[PDB]
């Protein structure tokens, strides 16, 4: 799982076609009961870019894809943000969605 920033946020969303960014803060205590799923997805799913985005840190990149409360999970192909879920949600949420957008 990546640690993403306005810097690398680009980069990273080119390194794999699929990309899931986890949106996220300390404060936020869903988006920590989230914050193992989504790792364990990402060791499960080596095919696929995971990055967090801090929210606190990076305010303004929460802002830009309109993220206006937290967890909010976006998923991007070629760069782009095709769909999210807002919330903690089941792994399986999340991988019927990646499932998808490998064309699985």
């Amino acid at each position: 799982v990546i640690h993403l920033d306005s810097k690398n946020f680009d980069s990273f969303l080119a390194s794999h076609e699929i990309a899931v960014v986890d949106f996220w803060a300390e404060w936020c205590a869903p988006c920590l009961i989230l914050a193992p799923i989504i790792e364990e997805l990402a060791e499960d799913y080596p095919q696929v870019g995971f990055g967090k985005l801090n929210s606190d840190e990076n305010p303004d990149i929460a802002a830009r894809y309109g993220v206006m409360s937290l967890p909010t999970v976006i998923f991007f192909k070629d760069g782009e943000p095709v769909d999210e879920i807002i919330g903690a949600v089941p792994r399986e949420e999340i991988e019927i969605r990646i499932k998808n957008l490998l064309g699985e």
